[PDB]
């Protein structure tokens, strides 16, 4: 299993490390919203997903706003469900506090505290669990400096008194794209990343240098989310290509939006897909059959 292989992880020198600190690259998918879509995320989906595609990472997506937890704290049980199989399966699992239309991360800052103070109280002796405080802050408003910065040095805290050592994933600037921002403000915790997100349908050469810029910079860079998709043509499998081969190139690690059949040309599966796994060629999209390509 993945996790028996290479145990705690950390970050030596901006990049993602074992316990013997050997460079390590995590590949996997993510979840849709975990109260509009959590039926296709249990122990026999995740199982599948990691002997048929052969995912080293699961990406639990806790929507805070647009009936998530802050609407409905019953998703919190789902989460703990999705960690649970991840340790019996022995793969990660980001546990993400998904903000979006709630774009400053400050603005549920109690709550996030008291969620992730619980999540890594019962979590944090295990190997498998990455934090991901923020999906993605967004408006011209909401800056690195002066909201996301606070924020997380208040967020980071609460799971150290818990968990010293677990990777953090923090998100970043303009639906996390700013990467370069972050690089040039770093936090001091030696175990954090930062998130990039594309779009290969829209995103282009110059996020690709932002990205450079920032490792170069020293800063770990986790891509905890992309799409196939444009970010507003179906697919764009050729472009998709250029950005998997560049994310190699540099080791980053990275999980693909979504595990769906939703009408999107972003999700992973066709409607009727069983969502307890053993899929078809058939029953996946057409996003879905490059994914499961990609990471094979």
């Amino acid at each position: 299993s993945v996790v028996e292989e290479h145990g705690q992880l950390s970050i030596s020198n901006g990049e993602l490390v074992n316990e013997r600190g050997e460079q390590v690259q995590l590949k996997g998918m993510s979840s849709h919203g975990l109260q509009w879509y959590g039926q296709f995320v249990n122990y026999e989906s995740m199982k599948w997903l990691r002997d048929d595609w052969g995912i080293t990472v699961f990406r639990a997506a806790m929507y805070t706003s647009s009936g998530g937890y802050i609407d409905d704290p019953s998703v919190k049980e789902k989460v703990k469900e999705t960690v649970e199989a991840a340790i019996d399966l022995g793969i990660y699992v980001i546990i993400d506090w998904h903000i979006l239309s709630d774009n400053d991360p400050n603005i549920y800052k109690e709550e996030a505290k008291d969620f992730f103070d619980e999540m890594s109280e019962l979590y944090g002796d295990y190997p498998n669990v990455i934090y991901e405080i923020a999906n993605e802050p967004n408006g011209s408003d909401v800056t690195w400096d002066n909201q996301i910065k606070p924020y997380a040095e208040e967020v980071i805290p609460v799971i150290r008194d818990n968990d010293p050592n677990n990777i953090v994933i923090v998100g970043t600037g303009t639906w996390s794209q700013d990467v370069h921002h972050a690089a040039d403000n770093q936090l001091a915790d030696p175990n954090v990343m930062y998130a990039f997100h594309f779009y290969a349908g829209t995103h282009g050469q110059n996020l690709r240098d932002q990205v450079d810029y920032a490792l170069d910079q020293g800063a770990a860079i986790f891509v905890s989310e992309w799409g196939t998709s444009a970010a507003t043509g179906g697919v764009f499998l050729d472009e998709a290509q250029v950005w998997i081969d560049f994310m190699d190139e540099r080791n980053l690690s990275w999980a693909n939006w979504s595990l769906t059949h939703k009408d999107e040309s972003s999700a992973a599966l066709m409607p009727g897909a069983n969502p307890t796994g053993g899929w078809t060629e058939a029953e996946l999209s057409p996003s879905g059959t490059f994914v499961r390509e990609k990471i094979r």
